């Protein structure tokens, strides 16, 4: 139903990546223009001229990382249209019912799918919004523009993307942007540059171009011990066979995610307002005292299956050094060499308190985590319109970024998703609020339109 | 939406029963009509003339077996709309929406509410029909009638309901009727009949009233081993906790329910086209195989909440007959001694086995379970109407019983609903088909004027 | 401490079988000798002259079925000790302590131990009694022997047995015989002999050596619907990753085995008694009424398991035809064709009720259980020592079996073990009762010695 | 076997406190004095001078917490004597043989026992040393003690204790000391003193002599959000049914104790040795990084029972301010008004975080945990044995305090128990090490006498 926008035409919106966060957007901009959901739909005349721009060929979500048999963290319930409105066809429930799935994912009696099953999911409802989505353009940065060069007030924004297969730069234009780019590869600063050195986003894409031979007898290490770490340790036995590999964390041990009820509630949507409401010393204490229900932990399950198959080790095996798999607790790397001849590189190990063994390893699986800076680059050339000597971006609780206002007209504006977490909560840059966000952000940037029909 | 008919006028459908059976045929027929959902349903032009007959004074869903903490039997998704459309207004999760209570639902990670919670979401729906809806309505019988007095074709039936206040008889005029009455208290043809025997039904009911005083220490006995018998032994310890309880099965234990995958499948909505297709030979011997998913059977963390009970008593005492709660395997009840002048009946027990204890009690509750045979008092009167020699109704695929067609015109018709278990399968009785039986009977009913617009 | 025999002296008891059975009687005859466990052992005075003959090369639990992952299916604390006395020192904790391994054990929070930790804990207490052990002898036949030639009277047994190295018959003179020897494979009589059809017994000895290569595109067929057709279904989509495998069965589903509380006390030690106090219908009923414990039965975790990996193929691909992996409900082998000149059989399928596809395979894996009429071969020579016209076998409560008591000596006698499922219940094939069986046999074989002591 | 020593007599070892501590180190020494166990302790001449001394009238095991339906935190095998030999007599498993309740334990497949069964666990084991325990004792000092009273070197200690009925002083002589007396209550400073504020300690003791009739509807309060507050708070629904019950805690919610497999291991025996052999800087880090373990934490199935309970609330009523049972997150209590002629206190609450409502509550129970420093008081007159300038006990490995060799003989010593959390770990406090650490205290103390024999 979302119709194209010609390239050349001022856009209404312009979104900058089209995973969940900004699929939520399209998913509820389309059910605020369903008069079937919204029965004020059935008078709107004009549909906004709206675009949004993905780097990758495809719709992927998280692609590097659909380990087999990988599930996912957070109950079916917590879909990308559930949560604002159970009617909405964009609802996982719809989806498998329109796959002739539905019965069948009810007798599994789970709430956690495969994440693969909910990728294609996602996969199903991007599909619907293929006319309005430009696949292959990475946007490099966002420039802002005056209807009228000779005044002193921005009213428009470029948005310029590359061409990912042809290396051309397109320009469009656009009253409000939004930035809902997720996050980047984050590895250790000593860590150095070496083609076995490979983060965990690229462990399904590039370790088996440069392990070729799933037979043959590998020293694999994985650093880490988080949800990452453990999903890639736990399948590096089933992938590689013969392979010794082991688990080098700083942690003495994993830990297990926290998705305690009581706990979990910081997770539910109205809280959003309660958490942005609170200062910033609250805030940061907020998210230190509930960080286990996110960060460095492992669900439960896979610990144990882990700790399991460690235990049948020790069965056959008394002795630990001798065990194909091993996990090295309370370490840290200080030194890698990887100028010699073999194929192997050297791994020097230490205490991670305040020495010890030295590794060969084929491969350096690092499960380190992620960084959620990537929008500061993008925004450099508007920083200057941020209020005098403001050099952070302010988003407010409807994540519209603060700007001067004699610098930049009402109708313009430039929205954060998915990097709010400091402001917004530990729910920010997961799937828990991606429902009830994209309705209100819908009604943040299209209000004005949407109000004059209702 | 749906508007009532006067008292007077030709119906199109009148359904007996307003439990979740007929509830789940309103909310097809709204769903139906609902262009939203249905597009075709734009262009009907008259409301069909539908009425619902219910003798309870409002809707309650078993309400003599609602005890504390009783839990569902099956997932929430066999709601009474969701496995037909996820997108209906009438879903579970739409309910929990509208009561502002789905996200904290969710952070139960349950797929069984409440049986008091499920109930409400059953009431919930059931409002929304109040004007189509006459409460406090027995039916007593179903009337054969010809518009064309003089002729041998009967083209319509009279539904006489008797007023469960004022006991006045009142008739409706339809040319389709539905009967959807659930089933009736089965009681053991050898028990007698006495205020202190109390079949499970009645349990919240007339128990209370009988035994007033919660503190005294009455003896209660129960008869039983299937889920209504487990519930009520597990609640008497807290609704009487000075009463000394007595478990009278005729098997040697309680037997856990079956629902693992491959055997659930049998309950799936499509599996009744299969189901039906069998022979009366592969059907009952069918029957016979699954019995263990539906009946004579207790849900597993029930059997060992028990269990677990049963064994605190053992570590505080190691003397069996001293427990206050006992439970007595393979006996059953021979005489009853209930015309002593003390509260007490006098209950004389024997072995099941192809002479026992005598248990002194001031109440007997009977969870020997129900019959599905009430329809045929109500269609006495109209059993001519059926083919020559035949003395059963035959039910066809879609619900509708065969009648002679030389004596009943194509446009009347008598349908059966949830007692059709030995044609239909063990899905029948439950709410496991409910949605998608409902649309089903709602396009056999009302088809040929939903043709007309679609 | 239990010293052996030489071959031409009198043994006081000769056992046929080192398996778990012959095995718990070998602990309780140590225990019972033990001073520390009991106190009258102090004085007795001559160690009996005890024998066990076993026809593997070594102590092996059902080896050709330790399918990698495969749990057990019952408490370790159903060990071979534990339930008699829990201070013996072939307990199944004690053995981990042993090991160095207790404390690791029990940060797993199981009471289901790998069947490949269970083999060793066993193989552990086996090699304590190596002394008294002959390994790779296959015993033949027994023959009644009479220290009187002269007279009617057998006071002794020869046991033979033939080496199955060397091929060697050896001969053991008794005063009393046990037959401990477990089930023998049960094949369908319709099936005919070919290598490619294997007995499940005979998973992880025989398969391997027929299908060499584990990475070829084989077709694999499993016929059954037990716990043995189950682990071996899963476990080839692991073993062989690109072969097309198929389930077989008669039954519609797989259905759960029942470990249920109340159920599962049919299993417990002291209701051998009783349920060996019953009549043949009660005893033949009360099998029949708790097969679901045993026989033709899947633990619940396998099933979902399976089920879970059926409905990933069903993500992935909507059409059951393509899948991989498939099962076959409600069928039966009419013909299998094994005499074409190419690798795979042509196996000929029909429904199971009261015509069906073709499926071509390089192997047929047969899971449908075992026999246990082995003894019956064994023991042809002394059948007539019976009482006249008793054509059966009939073992006392002790598991002595009926003799003439004009014909056999009081101090001769014959035992028999782990097959008297008839008589002495569902427990009697299992691990469930052997510590406690175990004591019962030594006090009636060794009884008239302990009792001198005590 | 352990025969009394008269009062006058030199001991060998006096133990203040009979808990599991000291119960732990009686089992061992009866163990290690077990020739079936320790086959040197055949050659053992006299048995060591040994008295307990406890002040409560029998043994009982947190009496005052028994709240119905608890359960234990740990499980079984880390019983008083499993861990260091599983042969004991001492074993929970070995308990349950002695009482003919093994078979049926096993039925309920639980690792955790209710705390009733576990104290009658430890009772049964208590009473085997009744000859050596002296009831009725609260040790009140320990003195230094020099045989040769001109000499400047300590041999002995005489350890004095308050008969609790008749108040009368006795005296004790020992070469060794042993404290093992547990902790004391922790109450918040700020609260005042009122009979109606009672610690959780005291809960199934002092609450039902001041709240007399449970069917009142009295108003409850809970502080705190450990184990003890959530046990407490569920418990209260029960035991007063008509009562308004309210949890306060300054933590935003109940938060799971972590006993994941790899974070459990700090609580193995053998850690105990890694764990002291840490820096002050690393232990301390160790504790507060595994705090989840053990402090301010509650079992997850508790947490979602009383969370499914809230829930149950909301559906009856969507006002939270209406429930009979509510907890109040982030709040501190700084005002209690308690000399009012009512018989309610009035409770001031104010934000936790760096103003609030009013609660009128019949009475306060305070969960707010324990302090381990009453053994201060008992060796306030041996400090001066210390090394000079030293003022705080300096537990070495095996647990002796370090005391001035040249003012303390060699064979005098004070041992400390469950109060080395800081030096030992987090397993000090609890039953996870005791079956070992009693053993390695046995070798400690007794180590001279039975190296004799062996
Ligand atoms: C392996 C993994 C599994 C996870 N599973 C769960 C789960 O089970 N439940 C849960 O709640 N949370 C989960 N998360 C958290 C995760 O952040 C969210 O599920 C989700 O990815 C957030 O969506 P997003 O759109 O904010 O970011 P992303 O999903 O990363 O989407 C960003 C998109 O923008 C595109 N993009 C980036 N830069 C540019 C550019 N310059 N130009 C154009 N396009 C660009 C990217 O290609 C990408 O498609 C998981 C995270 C990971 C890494
Ligand atoms: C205690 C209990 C709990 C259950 N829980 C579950 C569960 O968890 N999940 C599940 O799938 N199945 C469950 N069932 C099975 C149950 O049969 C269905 O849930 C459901 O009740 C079937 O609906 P029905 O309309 O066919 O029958 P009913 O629910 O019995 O509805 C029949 C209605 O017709 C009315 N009526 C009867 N006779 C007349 C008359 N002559 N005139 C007018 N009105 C009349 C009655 O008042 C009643 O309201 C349960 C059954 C019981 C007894
Ligand atoms: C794969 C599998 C797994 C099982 N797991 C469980 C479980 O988890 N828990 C449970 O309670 N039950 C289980 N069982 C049931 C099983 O019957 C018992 O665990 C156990 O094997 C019974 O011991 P047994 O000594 O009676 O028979 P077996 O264990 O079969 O021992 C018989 C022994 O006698 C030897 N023998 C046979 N014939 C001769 C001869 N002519 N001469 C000399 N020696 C001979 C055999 O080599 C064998 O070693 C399992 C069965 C199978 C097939
Ligand atoms: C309610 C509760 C439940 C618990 N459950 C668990 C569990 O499930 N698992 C677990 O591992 N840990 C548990 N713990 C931890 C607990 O500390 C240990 O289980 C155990 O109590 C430690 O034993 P102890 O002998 O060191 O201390 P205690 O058990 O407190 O024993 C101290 C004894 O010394 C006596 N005493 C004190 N002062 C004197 C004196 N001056 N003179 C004479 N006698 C004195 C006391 O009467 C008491 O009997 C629990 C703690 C509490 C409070
Ligand atoms: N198919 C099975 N699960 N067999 C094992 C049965 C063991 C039995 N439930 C017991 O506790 O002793």
């Amino acid at each position: 139903r979302l119709r194209s926008t010609p390239q050349d035409e001022l856009h209404d919106l312009l979104c900058v990546g089209f995973g969940p966060a900004s699929l939520a957007i399209a998913i509820a901009l389309h059910d605020a223009l369903d008069p079937r959901l919204n029965k004020s739909a059935s008078n709107i005349h004009a549909q906004p001229k709206i675009c949004f721009l993905e780097r990758q060929k495809q719709f992927a979500w998280h692609s590097g990382m659909l380990v087999p048999g990988s599930k996912m963290q957070i109950s079916f319930i917590k879909d990308l249209a559930t949560l604002r409105d159970p009617r909405s066809s964009f609802t996982f429930l719809n989806y498998l019912h329109q796959k002739g799935r539905l019965i069948h994912f009810t007798n599994l009696s789970t709430f956690l799918p495969a994440r693969l099953e909910f990728e294609d999911y996602m996969r199903w409802c991007a599909q619907q919004f293929s006319d309005v989505v430009a696949y292959g353009e990475e946007v490099v940065e966002v420039i802002p523009g005056k209807s009228d060069p000779s005044s002193s007030v921005v009213d428009f924004f470029t948005v310029r993307s590359r061409n990912v297969e042809t290396g051309e730069i397109s320009a469009r234009r656009t009253r409000k942007v939004v930035i809902a780019i997720g996050g980047t590869a984050k590895m250790p600063s000593g860590l150095p540059q070496d083609p076995r050195i490979i983060h965990s986003s690229k462990y399904c894409t590039t370790l088996p171009a440069l392990l070729k031979d799933k037979s043959k007898p590998y020293n694999i290490a994985v650093l880490g011990s988080g949800q990452s770490a453990a999903e890639i340790f736990h399948d590096l036995q089933k992938r590689y066979p013969n392979s010794r590999t082991t688990l080098i964390m700083r942690d003495s041990a994993m830990r297990p995610s926290d998705d305690s009820p009581f706990v979990n509630e910081i997770f539910n949507p109205e809280r959003v307002d309660k958490f942005y409401s609170q200062s910033a010393a609250e805030r940061q204490r907020s998210l230190l005292a509930d960080k286990a229900t996110n960060y460095s932990v492992v669900r439960l399950e896979l610990i144990e299956e882990i700790y399991n198959d460690m235990y049948l080790q020790r069965v056959k095996n008394p002795d630990e050094t001798q065990w194909q798999h091993r996990i090295l607790p309370e370490r840290k790397i200080t030194r890698v060499e990887h100028h010699g001849p073999q194929s192997r590189m050297r791994i020097h190990l230490k205490s991670s308190k305040p020495v010890k063994e030295t590794l060969e390893v084929d491969a350096l699986m690092v499960a380190t985590g992620y960084n959620r800076n990537a929008h500061e680059r993008l925004l450099s050339k508007v920083q200057h319109l941020r209020p005098t000597g403001q050099d952070q971006w302010k988003p407010h609780r409807d994540y519209r970024v603060e700007m001067d206002p004699s610098k930049v007209s009402s109708e313009a504006g430039i929205w954060l998703q998915g990097c709010n977490e400091r402001t917004h909560g530990l729910s920010d840059s997961l799937l828990s609020v991606l429902a009830v966000r994209g309705g209100e952000m819908v009604q943040s940037i299209f209000g004005e339109q949407l109000e004059r029909a209702a």
